């Protein structure tokens, strides 16, 4: 993911 790849 990209948004959602920052974990949170």
């Amino acid at each position: 993911d990209r948004l959602y790849s920052f974990g949170l």
